[PDB]
């Protein structure tokens, strides 16, 4: 599958989702893009104008791709892999309840999923792993990914 070719990557937060405070959202986003720094050779910076690799969306329902998103509960967000485009882009359902907390849906833990996604990987058959394809909260502050997951995106980088 297709993978990022450049260690610099750039994401931008289009837009804000009014379930959290702004820096919140922004912390959440980039504490998820340093798991995946953390395990490979790869660079996030947040930009704030212009075309970013990894465009980062809040939208309900329709919102102009294959992915329709479904109200609360179901689909929570979806990721395109790299490429050009919206390739890489990650887009979270605002009818969600976003929180960075155990209440709610967790922004970071689901947001470590997508960026997976964004990365290149897909779902892990394990459900200890962070790619596994069910939401469960865990510990924010002493989260880890599984060996699986780091197999996995070790096998696409580094
Ligand atoms: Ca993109
Ligand atoms: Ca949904
Ligand atoms: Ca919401
Ligand atoms: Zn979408
Ligand atoms: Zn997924």
């Amino acid at each position: 599958g297709p993978v990022w070719r450049k260690h610099y990557i750039t994401y931008r937060i289009n837009n804000y989702t009014p379930d959290m405070n702004r820096e919140d959202v922004d912390y959440a986003i980039r504490k998820a893009f340093q798991v995946w720094s953390n395990v490979t050779p790869l660079k996030f910076s947040k930009i704030n104008t212009g075309m970013a690799d990894i465009l980062v969306v809040f939208a309900r329902g329709a919102h102009g791709d294959d992915h329709a998103f479904d109200g609360k509960g179901g689909i929570l967000a979806h990721a395109f892999g790299p490429g050009s485009g919206i390739g890489g882009d990650a887009h979270f359902d605002e009818d969600e309840f976003w929180t960075t907390h155990s209440g709610g849906t967790n922004l970071f833990l689901t947001a470590v999923h997508e960026i997976g996604h964004s990365l290149g990987l897909g779902h892990s058959s394990d459900p200890k792993a962070v790619m596994f394809p069910t939401y469960k909260y865990v510990d924010i502050n002493t989260f880890r990914l599984s060996a699986d997951d780091i197999r996995g995106i070790q096998s696409l980088y580094g």
